[PDB]
C-alpha cells in the first residue's frame, strides 16, 4: 500500500541492513522501493538474477529496485551532487503514477538525504547500521557533550553514560584525532548525519533491547532510538561442514574490505597449522585493479593441514554461523558480523582493524562476554604472533571460560531469538513504525 522508499550508501555494511529492513516492511505489507547507487548496484545485479526488475512479493508487500543513477572522497560529493538531483526526478515519476512516496529511509553514509526528503516534504528516516554504542560515542562527539581524545591527549579514556569506560582506542576510530587522509571524509558524514538528526522524526537501530537496555533507556529521553534488530533474523561450505563434528571448527573471515597484511595472514596460517584445529577461513580476492594484491599461505599449508582446513573466497555466513559444528569466529567485529554471532550464540576471536569495530571488538569482550581479545586495531599497529593466537584459540575453545563464554552466548541467542518473535521488543518496535508511517 504505502510506498516507502529505501536508499543506502554502496557496500556490503549499508546494503545488507538496509535491504534487510526493505524486507521486514514488505513483508509487514508495504511497497518498498530500495535503492542504491548503479555503479554498485551493477555488481549485485550480476550476482543476483532474483534483483530483476519486478516486485519480490514479500509476506503482503513487494519490493521494487530503482538504483539511483551513479552516472560515474571524490565520489562522496560526486554522489551528493548528482544524488541531490537525481533524487527527486524520481520522487517526480514516483508521484505521478499515483503512487507517492511517504518516508525516506537512508543509512548514515549519505546523510544528505534528509536533507533532500526534508526540501520536498517528504518525512524522513535513519537507518542506523551500527550499535547503539556506537550511535552514543557519535551523538556525545558532534554535541561535545563529554570529553574525547584531543591531540592535546592521545591517550585519554572517555566516559559515556551507561556504557562501560572506553579507552583512547575504544570509541569509534574515525572520531580520532589521528585521521588519515580519506577518513576524514566518511568522518564529516557521520557528523553531518549527527547534524540533519534534527530533520529526521526516527532512528532505527539494528541492535535487540536486552543486548544494550540501559543505553537504549538512557537515550530513550535524549535522542530516542527504536532497536528493530537482529535485522537478519526479523526479515561446498555446509556439506564440508556437515561432515566435521559439533564445535570443532574455526571459522575466521574479516568481511568484504579487511585487507589483512601478507604478514598478519602468515601468522594465522602457521597458528592454524600448529594447533591441528579444523577451520574455515575466507580469504577475500582483491579487486582486479590490485591496489592490494592476493595473499600467499605458507608452502604445502593446504596439504599439511589436510580435511581439517578449507580455504574459499567467499561464504554464506549467515547458514555457516547457525552451523551446530562451529567452535568460534574468529571476527573483524563488523556489527554486521557481531549481530550475526551473538543471535546464533558463537564464541568470538576478535581482531577489530578501524572504525567501530574496536568498541565492538570491546563489548563482545568485556560486555557481552562471549569471546576474547585479540587485537587492538589500526592504532595499535602490531602483527599479532602465531602463539598468541594459538593462545586465544584455545581459550575461547577449551580455556578455563570456554564453557562459561559458550553459555553467554547461548543466552544472547535465546535472548536475540525473543526480541525477534512475533511479540518481541523489536517486532513491536518494527509495528509501532509502521504504525506511525501510516498516521502521518
Ligand atoms: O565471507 C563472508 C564475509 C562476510 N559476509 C557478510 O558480510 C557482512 C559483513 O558486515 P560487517 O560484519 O558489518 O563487515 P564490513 O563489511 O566490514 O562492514 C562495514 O560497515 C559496517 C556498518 O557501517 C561497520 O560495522 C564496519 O566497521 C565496516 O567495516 C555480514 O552481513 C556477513 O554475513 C559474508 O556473507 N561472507
Amino acid at each position: 500500500s504505502l510506498h516507502v522508499f529505501l536508499v543506502s550508501a554502496p557496500g556490503q555494511g549499508n546494503v545488507t541492513p538496509m535491504l534487510r529492513l526493505a524486507k521486514s516492511l514488505a513483508s509487514k505489507g508495504l511497497l518498498v522501493t530500495f535503492s542504491t547507487p548503479e555503479s554498485y548496484g551493477k555488481e549485485m545485479r550480476k550476482t543476483n538474477d532474483d534483483i530483476s526488475d519486478q516486485p519480490i512479493l514479500i509476506g503482503e508487500g513487494s519490493i521494487r529496485f530503482e538504483f539511483l543513477d551513479d552516472e560515474w572522497d571524490a565520489y562522496a560529493t560526486h554522489l551528493e551532487r548528482v544524488g541531490k538531483q537525481n533524487l527527486p526526478r524520481m520522487f517526480k515519476k514516483h508521484e505521478e503514477e499515483g503512487r507517492p512516496i511517504s518516508c525516506i529511509i537512508n543509512n548514515p553514509f549519505i546523510p544528505w538525504v534528509p536533507e533532500v526528503a526534508e526540501s520536498l516534504g517528504i518525512p524522513s528516516a535513519l537507518l542506523w547500521v551500527q550499535s547503539c554504542a556506537s550511535f552514543s560515542s557519535y551523538y556525545h562527539f558532534f554535541n561535545d557533550l563529554v570529553s574525547f581524545p584531543t591531540e592535546s591527549n592521545l591517550k585519554k579514556d572517555v566516559c559515556l553514560p551507561s556504557m562501560p569506560m572506553l579507552k583512547y582506542d575504544e570509541v569509534p576510530l574515525l572520531l580520532y584525532p589521528i585521521v588519515p587522509l580519506p577518513i576524514i571524509s566518511l568522518k564529516n558524514a557521520m557528523l553531518r548525519q549527527q547534524k540533519n538528526l534534527s530533520k529526521t522524526f526516527c532512528v532505527l537501530v539494528d541492535t535487540f533491547q536486552q543486548l544494550e537496555d540501559e543505553l537504549i533507556h538512557y537515550l530513550s529521553k535524549l535522542c530516542p532510538i527504536r532497536p528493530i534488530g537482529p535485522l537478519f533474523k526479523i526479515s561446498d561450505c555446509i556439506e564440508w561442514l556437515d561432515s566435521k563434528s559439533p564445535s570443532s571448527v574455526v571459522y575466521i573471515s574479516f568481511g568484504s574490505i579487511v585487507h589483512l597484511k601478507q604478514e598478519q595472514i602468515t601468522e594465522i596460517a602457521y597458528a592454524l597449522m600448529n594447533i591441528n584445529i579444523s577451520f574455515l577461513w575466507v580469504m577475500k580476492p582483491p579487486q582486479k585493479d590490485s591496489y592490494d594484491k592476493q595473499h600467499v599461505l605458507p608452502q604445502g599449508f593446504l596439504e599439511k593441514v589436510g580435511e581439517k582446513g578449507k580455504v574459499v573466497k567467499w561464504s554464506p555466513q549467515e547458514q555457516v554461523l547457525s552451523h551446530q559444528s562451529l567452535a568460534c569466529f574468529v571476527t573483524h567485529c563488523g556489527w554486521n558480523s557481531s549481530m550475526e554471532a551473538l543471535a546464533n550464540g558463537i564464541r568470538v576471536v576478535t581482531l577489530p582493524q578501524w572504525g567501530d569495530q574496536v568498541t565492538n571488538a570491546k563489548f563482545l569482550v568485556d560486555v557481552f562476554g562471549v569471546g576474547v581479545r585479540l587485537s587492538r586495531g589500526d592504532l595499535e599497529d602490531r602483527i599479532i604472533p602465531r602463539e598468541e593466537i594459538e593462545l586465544r584459540l584455545l581459550e575461547v575453545t577449551s580455556g578455563e571460560k570456554a564453557t562459561e563464554m559458550k553459555h553467554n552466548a547461548l543466552r544472547w541467542k535465546k535472548a536475540a531469538e525473543e526480541a525477534v518473535a512475533k511479540d518481541g521488543s523489536s517486532s513491536k518496535n518494527l509495528q509501532e513504525f509502521v504504525d506511525e508511517l501510516n498516521n502521518f
